[PDB]
């Protein structure tokens, strides 16, 4: 299979480590790990464009979007190619991470590796959100923890 | 794509950010930027095979050496993809990198995005010392700093 592994890290106290796994070429990824120090419930989790963390999070810049899409929900046809929805914070701030997704992918034109992964401060709205920002960003706001993709062994 | 970018870190604070920039496929990447906080003196720079930073610079694996190559200088036929070479850190403790190879790529089978830039203790004796890990690692001995290579914009 090929593999990807990523270290959240920013400005505060959420950090984790996500892995993803691919085993068929254009089959579904499998992304799974854990994210601690973030408050209880969701928050929005999307592979931005660029793997430049130079400045910390802000510079990965906007979500992953190849195909000029608007911003959606990972079950939506309209979505980003980085949009993977929310993760689930416990009441310890712990959220376990298991999502397998097919519009990523660890190789061609929708390829993740080399991009970053980022964590968000509030949930994200899908799309949903009635307001223009909704089908941009979904409303996620500040980032709280980042890293780039990188391939794993 | 046609840019990439690393921030290295480790204890010290060792610090830096290298950019890479290759115009087309079939020409060269030029790399530049500016390491701070190591000895005056060479270090070895080499990309390692895994963007997985998750125990620190160990956890990025050996050089990149997808032809199964011996370990050499930049200049050399014979080496791995991976390797650099050496970088060179003035009295203050601060190398201005300035490289341009022709054996690494931002795109193809010598693919560095997602993959580890390191900076190391030692310098690399570019496969010409006398002994058997020369032709492995270059006896550059301990990773100072890491980050994993991402997608610029
Ligand atoms: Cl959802
Ligand atoms: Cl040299
Ligand atoms: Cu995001
Ligand atoms: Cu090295
Ligand atoms: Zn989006
Ligand atoms: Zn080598």
């Amino acid at each position: 299979a090929t593999k990807a592994v990523c270290v959240l890290k920013g400005d505060g106290p959420v950090q984790g480590i996500i892995n993803f796994e691919q085993k068929e070429s254009n089959g579904p990824v499998k992304v799974w790990g854990s994210i601690k120090g973030v408050t209880e419930g969701l928050h929005g989790f999307h592979v931005h464009e660029f793997g430049d963390n130079t400045a910390g999070c802000t510079s990965a810049g906007p979500h992953f979007n190849p195909l000029s899409r608007k911003h959606g929900g990972p079950k939506d046809e309209e979505r980003h190619v980085g949009d993977l929805g929310n993760v689930t914070a416990d009441k310890d701030g712990v959220a376990d991470v298991s999502i397998e997704d097919s519009v990523i992918s660890l190789s061609g034109d929708h390829c993740i590796i080399g991009r970053t992964l980022v964590v968000h401060e509030k949930a994200d709205d899908l799309g949903k959100g009635g307001n223009e920002e909704s089908t941009k960003t979904g409303n996620a706001g500040s980032r709280l923890a980042c890293g780039v993709i990188g391939i794993a062994q």
